[PDB]
Parts: C-alpha cells; sequence; structure tokens
C-alpha cells in the first residue's frame, strides 16, 4: 500500500542515488495522503523532484495546485511524520535534517491538523 511497503530499503536507496546522479539540485519527495483521509484526493503520482531553493510555504503552495484544492480546503503537512517547525526553510536545509535513511524526505497530507 505505501511507497516502502512497496520498495525495498535496497531499492528506494538506489532510486535516491540515480537522483543524485541524473537530477543532483532536486530534491527526492515521497508526498501520501494520510490513510485516515476522507476529504482531500489522492495525487497523481507519489515521487516527486522538487527544486532544492523552494521554501516548504511554496511546497505548499505547490501540492495544493497539483490537488486542484479551492481557497476554503484545509490542507496539514507532516515531514519525516511531525509537523513542520517553520515554511520559511530551503527545502535543501530541510532536506539535510528531516531525510529517512533510505535518503527520500517523507510528506504526508490531511485535512485535519489531528492525523
Ligand atoms: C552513498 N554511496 C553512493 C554509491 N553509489 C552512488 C551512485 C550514484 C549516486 C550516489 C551514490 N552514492
Ligand atoms: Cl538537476
Amino acid at each position: 500500500k505505501t511507497f516502502k511497503q512497496r520498495r525495498t530499503f535496497e531499492q528506494r536507496v538506489e532510486d535516491v542515488r540515480l537522483i543524485r546522479e541524473q537530477h543532483p539540485t532536486k530534491i527526492p519527495v515521497i508526498i501520501e495522503r494520510y490513510k485516515g483521509e476522507k476529504q482531500l484526493p489522492v495525487l497523481d503520482k507519489t515521487k516527486f523532484l522538487v527544486p532544492d531553493h523552494v521554501n516548504m510555504s511554496e511546497l505548499i503552495k505547490i501540492i495544493r495546485r497539483r490537488l486542484q484544492l479551492n481557497a476554503n480546503q484545509a490542507f496539514f503537512l507532516l515531514v519525516n511524520g511531525h509537523s513542520m517547525v517553520s515554511v520559511s526553510t530551503p527545502i535543501s536545509e530541510v532536506y539535510e535534517s528531516e531525510k529517512d535513511e533510505d535518503g527520500f524526505l517523507y510528506m504526508v497530507y490531511a485535512s485535519q491538523e489531528t492525523f
């Protein structure tokens, strides 16, 4: 069901190394809907290559546009399993401190703060 269940640890490590080789300026991001989520739709894919200069505030705007949300729909994003302390941090800095041992950066979205 989840990305980690679909691909082996060895397969996930190797896909991050291929992104380092072929898209060296991109952050490898896994974005998944909270398994309780009723209101928000699913994304068209799971694995995203994010330009390393964008901050978390801009990534939230990108994901709202990808999901085709309207102005009043609530959206909450966890990174590495927890709330973001700040949305102003460049994703290169977020990646270095919150990356998974496989080298992906894991995000989960819900319509409620209570995941
Ligand atoms: C951490 N060790 C490695 C080993 N081989 C690699 C090949 C391509 C890109 C990154 C790589 N990193
Ligand atoms: Cl690149």
